[PDB]
Formats: C-alpha cells, sequence, structure tokens
C-alpha cells in the first residue's frame, strides 16, 4: 500500500468562513487486513481531534481509506507540519508523510488588469485578462465579479514558477462584447496571504 | 511495475528540423530483476530498429528504464497508434499501452498579444503577454523572438481546457523596460497543426 | 527520347505536412517502344517501391511517361542526391540526370514590407509589396495573409540572382482600397531554411 | 529537322537606333544534306531582305542553320504575321512556322516608385524599388539612371502575369546610404509600346 497527504484548499485557510482540513488518502489496500490506522502528529503532538473514516464510494470496489483533520487557520499560516502515520499489517514499514506551507518569506501578488486586444474587438465574445504575479506561496484564489454579483465563463491557469522563484498566473474572463463596449465594470478578485486582509480587488472597464 | 507512454514534443512534430519521438517510461521496475524488454508496435506491425534504449537509474531506490521510438512527422500527425509492450520478470503478463494523436477536429489557434500594463510602467522590467485560445489538439508550442534571434525570459502556461471544448494558454516575456520603450518589436511565435503553414506570429511594439 | 529531372517544390521541402517528390519526365518516346523502365538510385542505394509510374499520350503523336520518387524532408534539405534512369529504345546509357539541393552556405532572407505608393492612393485597389532579399539557398516559400486567414490575389516573382550571389524576389498583394484605408493589418509569411524556425513574418497597415 | 522562330527583343522593338530582327532556327539538319532554303513572307508578300547565316556544327553531328529578317518597328508592333518557309532535300514537304506580336489590346504600364523601407534605413546600402504593373504585351524594357548618367547594380524581375490578365514586374536598384539621404534624384525609365513615345520616366528622392 501507498499513502498521499493532500493539503487544504487555499481559500479556506485565508477565510474564517470555512474549515481548513488536510486529507490523508491510503490506496491499494487489499482486503487481507484493512486495519488502517491514522496517527496524526500535528507538530509534535500525537493526539488527534480526528474525523470519520468515510471510505467514500467504490472504484474497483473502494478499498480506499481517508481520514481528515481540521487544521487551524493560524497553524498553517505559521508554517508548521502535520504528519500522517499509516500502519498496516501488510506494510513491513509504516508510511509517514509530512505537509507544511511553502517555507519561505511570503510575497504579495501584484495584480494587473489587462484589457482586450485590438484583434478581439470585432468578435461576439471578448476575453478579459487578469495577471497575478509575484506571490511566493503558490496558494491563491482568483474570482471574477461584475457590479458586485458573481460571473461565470471564467477559467484560471495553475500557478507557474518564474525566474525570481515566485509564481504567476492568468485568469481569463469570456464576456459578450455587448457588455464590455457598453461600459460595464468587471473585477478581478485575488485572495492570497500577503494581501491586506487576504483580499484585493482590481476593477476593469472602458 | 508501471509503464507510461508520452507523445512527441509539439515543436518536434510540427518542424522539419527535428525528429519526433513517442517515449515509453517503465517506472519502479525492480532491483531484483532489472531486465526489461521493449516491443514497439505501430498500427499492428512491429518496428524494431526504430527505437533506442536509454539506460537509466534512480534515487527512489528502484530504477527507471525508458525506450523512445522515432516516428515520421506524417505518421504521428495521421491517425496512427503506437503500442509499447513492456515485459519484465516482476510482471505476470506484459503491459501493453497504446497512444496516438488527439482524434478530433483540428481547431485553429487565435494569437492575442496584450501589451504591458500601465502599472508596470516606471518599473525596471515589464512583462508582455500572449493569449492563445481556441486550439483543440492541445499539442502546441509557443516561443518569443525579437529581431530574428530568440528570447529566454518567457514562461508559458499549461494548456487549460475552456468551456468551448477549446484550449488556451498564456505566455509571459519579461524584458528590460528600456528595450520596450526604445520601440523594439517583440513577436509571439506559435506552432500548431491547425494553422495554415503550421505557424503564425503576432507582433508587439510601441 | 528525351528525359528531364524535376526537383521538389520549395514549400514542400520546408513544410512537414506535404510529400516532396522528384519527377522524371521522358518525352518523345516512340510507339514501337512504349515501355520505359525507370530505376531510381538515392545516394547509390536503389529504391524501387518509392516509385509510382502512370501513363498517357500527347498531341505530338509522341508519348509522355512519368515516374515520381517521394523524397524525405530531411534528405533534400541535407543535400542528398537523387537519380532517375530511363532506358527505352536503343541508348543502353540511360541517363546522366541527377538532382540535389544547391550547395552553398545558406543565407538568411531579409523581409522588407513597403507600403503602397502615393499615386496608388486615389485608386480602387492598392498594391502591397514584400521585398525578400539576401537568401543563398534560393528555395523559398512566400505568401501574404491577414487576420490569420490566407489571402488570394497575391503574386510573387520567381527568385532572381543578385550581385552578391544571393537571391531576391518580390511579392505583390492586391487588396481593395477600402480594406487598406479602414485599418486592417496585412502580413508577409516567408519560409526559408536559414530563418530561425524556418518561418518569419513582417506586417503592414494604415 | 525541327524549325524554330524567335521574335525580336523588347528593347529594340521600341527604339529606332536598333535593328529589330526575326530569327528562323532550323535544327537537326544532318551532315548528309544541309542546304536549307529559307523563304520568308511577311503578311503574304515574300521578301528577299533575309540573310541566311553559315551552317554551324554541334556536338550531336547535327547542323543548325539560321536566317535573320530585318523588320519594321511599326510592322512588328502593328501585329504583322511573319512566316518562315524552310525547304530541305531530306523532308517531304516544306516546314512553315509563323510568329506575330502578342495579339491583345495593348495596356499601358502603371509605374510607381517605392522608396526604401524603415527596416532598411540602418544599413550601409539601401534598395530603391520600381513597380511596373498593368501592361499587356509582355515586351517591356526597364532602366535606372541618376543625375542623367546611366546606372549600374539594378536587377529587374521577369514579367509576371497577374489575375487581371496583364503583367507586372519589379526593378531594384541598390545604392549606398549616402546617395539616398543626400536627396539625389533617381529615375526609373520604362519603355512599353502602349506608352506614348514608347518611353516614360518616374522619379524617387527623399
Ligand atoms: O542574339 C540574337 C538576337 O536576334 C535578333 C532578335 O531581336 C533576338 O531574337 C536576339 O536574341
Amino acid at each position: 500500500p501507498s499513502v498521499f497527504l493532500f493539503p487544504p484548499k487555499p481559500k479556506d485557510t485565508l477565510m474564517i468562513s470555512r474549515t481548513p482540513e488536510v486529507t490523508c488518502v491510503v490506496v491499494d489496500v487489499s482486503h487481507e487486513d484493512p486495519e488502517v490506522k491514522f496517527n496524526w502528529y500535528v507538530d509534535g503532538v500525537e493526539v488527534h481531534n480526528a474525523k470519520t473514516k468515510p471510505r467514500e464510494e467504490q472504484y474497483n470496489s473502494t478499498y480506499r481509506v481517508v481520514s481528515v483533520l481540521t487544521v487551524l487557520h493560524q497553524d498553517w499560516l505559521n508554517g508548521k507540519e502535520y504528519k500522517c502515520k499509516v500502519s498496516n499489517k501488510a506494510l513491513p514499514a509504516p508510511i509517514e508523510k509530512t505537509i507544511s506551507k511553502a517555507k519561505g518569506q511570503p510575497r504579495e501578488p501584484q495584480v494587473y488588469t489587462l484589457p482586450p486586444s485590438w484583434d478581439e474587438r470585432t468578435k461576439e465574445e471578448v476575453s478579459l485578462t487578469c495577471l497575478v504575479k509575484g506571490f511566493y506561496p503558490s496558494d491563491i484564489a482568483v474570482e471574477w465579479e461584475s457590479n458586485g454579483q458573481p460571473e461565470n465563463n471564467y477559467k484560471t491557469t495553475p500557478p507557474v514558477l518564474d525566474s525570481d522563484g515566485s509564481f504567476f498566473l492568468y485568469s481569463k474572463l469570456t464576456v459578450e462584447a455587448s457588455r464590455w463596449w457598453q461600459g460595464n465594470v468587471f473585477s478581478c478578485s485575488v485572495m492570497h496571504e500577503a494581501l491586506h486582509n487576504h483580499y484585493t480587488q482590481k476593477s476593469l472597464s472602458r
């Protein structure tokens, strides 16, 4: 068997509106001895405010085990680790996986609202570009809203490493040219750590 | 024992200068029985001399072997299937994995160049962007060039799926401000199968 | 009988998607001897399958027989030699005919896009010109496009030798004056061996 | 034996200082019986102004015999029909071949002088351009000249048929930078039958 530790979503670790959780999925567990045992060493503390073993739903008849641990918004922000010790009889050795926030000095994302191209102006759909560059923790979230209500038809690229060791990404919004030309306002919503109150909003129109 | 088949590089399939290769990577293998055997089948017929064997090792204790098959540009860009038959002792049955081009409508790439943002002015280095959307087959190559010779400070995004069933990506060239202001012209060179001539270029200046 | 060896077309050698083929035309054969054997030698090695030989007749009361040998992109660009051997009536000695890519240090073409004249302003149509000069391999493919779509009424002069041992050609695009005066952007797509990525382009507007 | 009739050269059809000439080349005359009887007739009237040159031996043990007929500048350009009746002892009945001037409504060239392009200013040597378009008879003659005296280093493209069924060609003069920036006059001298006085001149300066 093998184990993979997955981190929490980047939005819930900046927002007190939701719960941040780290999930430890054990896979290729034969039915021989399920005996899945999760010993969560937060920092150096072995006791676990652990959560259910749901086992989710069957793909090749499940055999897949998950435990989730509610983490603290502050603990992940303060760069401390979370182990996951999977002990099984079919394992000669236990599998210990450690996850921690990107251990560097956080940098602020520089948001830039790039407007449509001259080439695109003669089209029924025009594409609005937000560029988010310069953030060291690749843990970010980009959303698009206009006049205060959310929008759809947008797609954000994964963060990509740059030359300075930082990260950047582009978020593109597809709107009809009816709204852009009539002068509606569109807003790029970026949520990172280094931003003041984990939120910045740059607005775009013409 | 687990195997992986990788298509040729996009530039290599769209360019007369290079030799495109499908790559069959068997990972983990064993330490006890490192001998692998590669059998390459194109469209049902076995290709022998067409493949070479890179001899390799690794640092997860276990080794990594890899075999590469030179295809003809026109065979890959047609509906041809390439099968890899990996036999090792550690496997009961040979593992056969087949790969071929993305069957479907070739859809033409639209190259949009967006100029530097107002905020990046009065800064040391500026960033120039290249939005490429609408291409389907997802095997695309994009580089930058100014005054004939190429440029190095570019990173292009992983092709991200759109609602249309299309694809898009972005490209970021970071140039010294003074070269941008001195009027030098930068160009975005994209290669794809759906393009007439398999090549297009958009320009960025002022 | 007479024999003639014809080389690949220039666009076919610089674009993968096309089959470049050398053509061996024997004209003025006789009714007494209507069966002509063509034996193709490439770099000495005889290739028989790569032949395809149809048949037909001309108004001369003579016959014309043709044999095509599909060449590889990599060979012609790397100066390999192609031979076709034509033995019909008498003449045991079939051919002296052998073709190759010209031998010379390749030279990069120089594209200059020159705008319509002052006199052409005041006319229903305008003519846009593309000076391509300085190339030593002579094999070049030049076309006009706009809006990423190929154009139609353009005509290009054959390559003509310049004083420098280089070649130069000119390409005229004929487009409606409404189109030029409304601000479209027209471009010159030139493919040649010496160019970086075998493709360059310059554009014109206003 | 095979008969060929070659028309007069374009420059001397327009200029009175030269003598235009129709030439009648008979080839594949054999050693056995040379003795070729050239009998010319213009329109319908046989003329005895023709001069049969001596017989000339080739490497193929064939004789080539030629006769030249001096024509009238008007009569050629008036579309008159010139026939050559060659009679040998070998052939059964004499061979005849006819040439006339290109029979279509003559069309006047339109000459535009195009200056050099922006990219070309930085170069030690700069190229001036002459576009001659819209002319029907493919027989034209182009020259370059600055400050009266004729000029060197000018190369003309072959005539090129266009879509409208007329012809066009380019002429490039290569001059050093100093000549162009100093404001010197440059002139493109174009001689075509539809031009009044068969000569025009267009000019190009800074």
